[PDB]
C-alpha cells in the first residue's frame, strides 16, 4: 500500500516531485483494475496540483459523494451519467488542500448490502467488503494512498478490515455530509481509507485544519478497554485470534488491558440501529422507492419492502434509545482511554456468497458516533483480520494516536 | 389566503373535486404573480392527484429545495437550469400524502441576504422578508394553501411575519434536509407557510403521519412567557404594538401571561449564532466561493470574504455556548407552556432598503431548535406584524394549538 505521509514527506524535501508522485497512482491503478475492478471510472488526464500539503497525492472518492467533473452514479443504474454540478464539499476540502482526484470507486447501490464487481485484492475470490467497496480494496490493492468512503452501518471499518487496511471513520458530522448520497442522515459518516493511522492524520489536518491532527504521535501505556459486543452475536474464530494478538501485543508494548461489560442501555442501542437506518432510508430514498422500485438493486429493495412498515412511533422510540446508549457509554470511557473490539465477524466471506459481510460489530459506534479506527493485526488463510480502536466522541486525535501505538506494538 | 385546512374539508365531503381545487391555484396565482413575482417557476400543467389527505392541495416549494420535474437554480445565476435528478424527500412526503407541486418558489442566492425580485403582496412597494420570499408572498396574495421554506437565520418566521401568513419553524431535523441546498447543516431547517395554525397542523399531519399533529385543537387558558429578547436590542414601534396587541387578546383569552427573562447562556447562544452559521457555510458553499466567487451575489460575497478567516477553534467553542444555551433555555420551559415574542424587527421593509430585513430576532429559535409559529396580529401602514409562538423543543403540537388559540383570541 501507498503511504499518505511517507508521499508528504518525499515530496516536501524535494525527494518525490508531485507529477511523479501521480503518475505512480496512474500506473498502479492500470497495474491492477483487470484484477481488483475498484474504480466506476479513472480520470487518466488527473494531473497534481501547484501547491498545498496534499499536493502529488491522489485520491479516490466513493461513487457516492458529486464531484463536478465526473459523473456521480451512485452505484446504481438510476443515476447512470448523472453529472453533479459541484463538488461536495469534503472533495473540496481536499481539492483545496492540494489534493488529486483521480477518480470514483466502486459502491454498492446506494450504499446498500447489493455487490459490486470489486474484489479484494488479498484474494481474488473474496468480497471487498461494503459499501465502501473501491475506497478499501484501491487502497488495499497499492492503487492510491487515500480514499474517501462513508458509514451508516460499517462500510468504512468492515470494508478496511477486509482489505487490510487503515481506516477511520471520525466523530459523527465532523465531516460535512452535503453532497453525499443519504441513507440515514441519523448516521451517515464520512470515512477516510490509507495504509496507517499517522496516513489519517495528516489527510485530516490537511481536509480540516484542526490542530489536534497537526503533531499527532504513538500514544504511550495506553488504557484500553476491550470489549467483544456479544450483544451481537458470535464472532468468528479468526476474530477473535486478531483480537487477541493486538490484546497481546499491546500489553507487551506497554499498555494496560481490562475486559469490560458495556451497559444495558449500549446493547439496546446496538438492537435499535436497523430501525434508525430503515425508517429514515424510506424517507431518504422516497423518490427512488415511488418512482423506480424495479430499478432499485435486488437486496436493497427487499429491505426496503420488509420496512414500508416502520412507524414514527418506534422510530422515535428508537432515538430516544440511543441517546441513552450515548449517555451512558461515555461513562465507559473514565477508566479507559479508548475500546477495543472486532472490525468484523472475521475474514472477507467468499465473492460466491454474494455478500459484503455483516456490519453487526460496527453499527453500535456508528449510531453513537464515537471516532472509530481500524488496525490491521493479521492473516488468516491469506485474508485479513483487524482490530477496532474507539475512543470518546470528538477525541479522533487521540483514536488515531492510539491505533499508531497499536500499529507500532504489532510490529514487535 | 387560502386554507389547506378548509379545502380538505370540501374535498373530503365531496363539495369540491381535487381538480377543481388545483386549478383554483392556478388560477390565484395568474391573478397575481405578474405583480408579486413569488414564483420562479409556475407549472401550468401540475395536477390534482386522486387520493391521499392532500389530494387537491396546491404546493409552492422555495428554490433551494430539489425536485425532478422542476429546475431547482437555488436564485442565483451559477445554477441557472440546474435540474435535480431526484425529488428532495420533504418533497415526496408531500407527493405521497396526495399533494400537486405547484412550482417553485424565489429564494434568495443560496438563502442570504441579496434580495429577490419578489414583492408584498400587501404594498408591492416593500419587502415579503427573506429568504423564503417566494413562499412566504405566494401564500400571503392567496396564490396556495402551503408552501415549504427553510430557516438558517430567521427566513421562515420572519418573512410569515411580513406577509402576514401563518408559518412554522418545526423542531430541528423533524424534517429531512436531503435535497435542500445546505448553508448551514447545524442550523437549516424546513418550514411551512400556510393561511391558519390548523393549516399547518394538517400539512404535518399529512407529510410525517405523527399522530401527535392529529385531532389538534386550540389551545385553552395556555401558560404564556413573554420575552423580548433584550439581547438583540430594541425592535421598531409597529411590533412592539404588536405584542402588545396579542398580550391583551391571548389575557382577555384566559391566558395567564407573564414577563420572563431568558438566562445568560440563553443571550451568548444568541450572540454566536454568526459564527456557527458563517464558519460552515465556507464548507457548504465552497465549490461555489472557489471556483465561482465573482459570480456570487454580491451581499453574500461580502459576507463571505469577510469571514474567511473563522477557526474552527473559535467554531468549536460556539458550538459548546450552543449546547449551553439549549440546556438552560429547557429550564425556562417548566413553568411556561410556550414563550411570547417578536416575529421581526417591525414592519417589512421598503424595497429600496435593499434589505430582507433583520433575524436577529430569528436566530436563537433556530440555533435552540424549538418549534416556532408565526401568528398574524395586525397591522401598520398596511402592513402586517405578527408575533412569534415558541414552545419546547419536540412540542411542535402545542406550538400550533397555542398558536391557534392566539389566532382566535384575536378574533375576538
Amino acid at each position: 500500500m501507498i503511504s499518505l505521509a511517507d508521499l508528504q514527506r518525499r515530496i516536501e524535501t524535494g525527494e518525490l516531485s508531485p507529477n511523479a508522485a501521480i503518475a505512480q497512482s496512474h500506473a498502479a491503478i492500470e497495474a491492477r483494475e483487470k484484477e481488483v475492478h475498484a474504480f466506476v471510472r479513472h480520470d487518466k488526464s488527473a494531473r497534481a496540483q501547484a501547491s498545498g500539503p496534499l499536493r502529488g497525492i491522489a485520491v479516490g472518492i466513493k461513487d457516492i459523494i458529486d464531484t463536478a467533473n465526473m459523473p456521480t452514479e451512485m452505484g446504481s443504474e438510476i443515476y447512470r451519467g448523472w453529472q453533479p454540478r459541484s463538488d461536495a464539499p469534503v472533495v473540496m476540502m481536499l481539492k483545496r488542500a492540494g489534493a488529486t482526484i483521480i477518480g470514483k470507486t466502486t459502491t454498492t447501490a446506494f450504499a446498500s448490502r447489493d455487490p459490486t464487481a470489486t474484489l479484494n485484492p488479498h484474494n481474488t475470490g473474496h468480497s471487498p467488503g461494503g459499501s465502501s467497496s473501491g475506497s478499501a480494496a484501491a487502497v488495499g490493492a497499492g492503487m492510491i494512498p487515500l480514499a474517501l468512503g462513508t458509514q451508516t452501518g460499517g462500510s468504512v471499518i468492515r470494508p478496511a478490515a477486509y482489505c487490510g487496511t487503515a481506516a477511520i471513520k471520525p466523530s459523527f458530522r465532523m465531516l460535512p455530509t452535503v453532497g453525499v448520497k443519504c441513507y440515514s442522515w441519523a448516521l451517515d459518516t464520512v470515512g477516510l481509507f490509507g495504509a496507517r493511522a499517522e496516513d489519517l492524520a495528516r489527510g485530516l489536518l490537511a481536509m480540516t485544519g484542526r490542530s489536534e491532527f497537526s503533531g499527532i504521535v504513538p500514544a504511550k501505556a495506553p488504557r484500553i478497554g476491550v470489549v467483544r459486543q456479544e450483544f451481537a452475536g458470535a464472532v468468528e474464530p479468526a476474530a477473535e485470534q486478531g483480537l487477541q494478538a493486538a490484546i497481546k501485543a499491546a500489553e507487551r508494548a506497554g499498555a494496560s488491558v481490562q475486559a469490560i461489560d458495556l451497559p444495558e442501555a449500549v446493547h439496546e442501542a446496538w438492537r435499535i440501529h436497523p430501525i434508525i437506518q430503515d425508517f429514515e432510508a424510506h424517507r431518504a430514498l422516497a423518490w427512488e422507492f415511488s418512482e423506480h422500485h424495479d430499478e432499485i438493486a435486488p437486496m436493497l429493495r427487499a429491505s426496503l419492502d420488509a420496512t414500508v412498515g416502520l412507524t414514527p412511533k418506534e422510530y422515535d422510540e428508537a432515538r430516544r434509545i440511543g441517546r441513552r446508549g450515548r449517555r451512558e457509554l461515555g461513562e465507559v470511557f473514565e477508566g479507559v482511554d479508548v475500546l477495543l473490539t472486532y472490525s468484523a465477524p472475521g475474514t472477507a466471506p467468499a465473492k460466491a456468497l454474494a455478500s459484503t459481510g455483516d456490519p453487526r460489530y460496527n453499527r453500535l459506534w456508528t449510531l453513537m458516533g464515537n471516532p472509530c479506527v481500524n488496525v490491521p493485526v493479521l492473516k488468516v488463510g491469506g485474508l485479513p483480520i483487524g482490530v477496532q480502536v474507539i475512543a470518546r466522541f470528538g477525541n479522533d486525535a487521540h483514536a488515531l494516536a492510539t491505533a499508531w501505538f497499536l500499529e507500532d506494538a504489532l510490529a514487535k
